[PDB]
RNA sequence: GGCGGUUGCAGGUCUGCACCGCC
């Protein structure tokens, strides 16, 4: 973190609860230039503090670990995790549910086969 | 009706519907 990036992070940081954040919303909320916020969160993600599931949409890393354990729970009730079941269980729209699931697919946590996300590890 | 929107909801996925913007 530069000095400008450290001042906007102390701003952005308390706002990271259980919900994901778009860069642009973080920026509107803390009175910071959108692009300046974009670079600060990218460095926050290089540190290992927050993870972008899609470009500019971030969760705290411990939130990700909880989602990974929800996939383990559903895998064991159903035999696998599909979009519809995950978004039912999360209580969120299907679009965020698929963003999260496709995140895990591309880190190799799960693999997609048809509608299912199968535990890979 | 056309073109759009890091909008929402759905269905595996780039479309439908809704809402907004410009015509
Ligand atoms: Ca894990
Ligand atoms: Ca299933
Ligand atoms: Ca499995
Ligand atoms: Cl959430
Ligand atoms: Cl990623
Ligand atoms: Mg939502
Ligand atoms: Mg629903
Ligand atoms: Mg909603
Ligand atoms: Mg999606
Ligand atoms: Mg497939
Ligand atoms: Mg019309
Ligand atoms: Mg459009
Ligand atoms: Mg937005
Ligand atoms: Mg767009
Ligand atoms: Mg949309
Ligand atoms: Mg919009
Ligand atoms: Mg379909
Ligand atoms: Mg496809
Ligand atoms: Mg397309
Ligand atoms: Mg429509
Ligand atoms: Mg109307
Ligand atoms: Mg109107
Ligand atoms: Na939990």
């Amino acid at each position: 973190f530069s000095e400008e990036q450290q001042a906007i992070w102390q701003k952005a940081e308390p706002l990271f609860g259980d919900e994901p954040w778009w860069v642009r919303d973080l920026a509107k909320e803390t009175g910071t230039d959108e692009q300046a916020m974009r670079l600060t969160l990218r460095q926050a993600a290089q540190q290992g503090i927050i993870t972008a599931i899609v470009k500019d949409r971030y969760y705290r890393n411990d939130r990700i670990v909880e989602f990974a354990n929800m996939i383990r729970d559903l895998d064991q009730e159903c035999g696998s995790t599909c979009a519809a079941d995950f978004r039912d269980r999360l209580g969120v729209g299907r679009k965020l549910a698929i963003q999260i699931l496709e995140y895990f697919d591309r880190i190799g946590f799960t693999r997609r086969r048809g509608n299912d996300h199968l535990l890979r590890d």
